[PDB]
């Protein structure tokens, strides 16, 4: 966890409480992070 996740990815929590990552480019709203 040295470098941040790719630019355009926004940390957004949902109504239930799962802080997912909303990619601004394609709006891929996943809660598993674009990384390992």
């Amino acid at each position: 966890g040295s470098p941040p996740l790719p630019p355009g990815w926004e940390e957004k929590v949902d109504n239930l409480g799962r802080t997912y990552y909303v990619n601004h480019n394609n709006r891929s709203t996943q809660w598993h992070r674009p990384s390992l």
